[PDB]
């Protein structure tokens, strides 16, 4: 289930983080404009960049903490507030998060690993609701 | 064959019981709703909870008794009736049991351990028929 999926991702986090982030950027290539130095690169070029794995792991490290602090896939309001107020997220709207979760759920459904993809879809919807409650446009 | 599989499973009943029950919940995550104390718990947290190990072993012990009393994977009607009339099963339907046997057979086919997975599938089919005959919806 969802709780065990957090443990599965944490046991191979850099690989899952990069693979899910690449699935996101490949499904929604214009989302590269929120980043720097990602356009014009294949997946293997991105994975050999100095910062790509490190930044994407830091993302997913915090995402798994937000998932782990949730109750029944409902995140803490304090975690949502942090994600709204982060300077790095000042250009974002809830739509950016909705696209991330579409891509993450599609990746889980296609994976050989037995993820509870429906719970991840609910967690993303509840996270988006919490971002809106915390004032993200 | 099927009789050796009962001996394999019995030899390490707690481990097989827990592994097959978690394979069931992983393939059909919605089924966790019938186990309210397992919601939101990692697999290692479940294995720390006395009743997870105890109840799951006792489930599979009874399954192995029913399997052993069967003739050519046809279970006794009396055994199907015990399962229908258990108060812990009062809100189940035959589809719950069908899903358990799909997951069990998948687990056996994926395992390194030899199993007569076709016999477990047919046992499950014949048990579901018997549960329906005994009045399960
Ligand atoms: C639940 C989802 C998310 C979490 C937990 C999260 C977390 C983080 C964290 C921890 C950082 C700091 C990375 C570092 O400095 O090394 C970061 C940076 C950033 N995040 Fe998010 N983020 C999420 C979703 C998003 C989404 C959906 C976007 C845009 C589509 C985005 C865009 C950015 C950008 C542009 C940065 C800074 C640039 C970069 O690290 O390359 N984030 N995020
Ligand atoms: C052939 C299949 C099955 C057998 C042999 C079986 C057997 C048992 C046994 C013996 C118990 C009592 C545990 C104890 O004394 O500690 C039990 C409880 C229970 N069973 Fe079943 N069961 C079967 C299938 C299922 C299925 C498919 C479900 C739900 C999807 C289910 C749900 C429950 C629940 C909720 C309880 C009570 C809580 C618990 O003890 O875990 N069982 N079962």
């Amino acid at each position: 289930g969802f709780k065990q999926d957090i443990a599965t991702i944490r046991g191979d986090l850099r690989t899952y983080a990069q693979d899910i982030f690449l699935a996101f950027l490949n499904k929604y290539p214009d989302e590269r404009r929120y980043f720097k130095n990602y356009v014009g690169k294949s997946d293997q070029e991105l994975k050999s960049m100095a910062k790509f794995g490190d930044h994407t792991e830091k993302w997913f490290n915090l995402m798994m903490e937000v998932a782990d602090r949730a109750t029944d896939c409902v995140p803490l309001a304090s975690d949502a507030n942090t994600l709204v107020q982060m300077k790095q997220h000042s250009s974002l709207t809830t739509g950016n998060f909705e696209k991330l979760f579409v891509a993450l759920v599609e990746y889980m459904r296609a994976s050989g690993q037995s993820f509870d993809s429906q719970s991840w879809d609910r967690f993303g919807k509840n996270l988006v609701s919490a971002l809106s409650s915390a004032g993200m446009k």
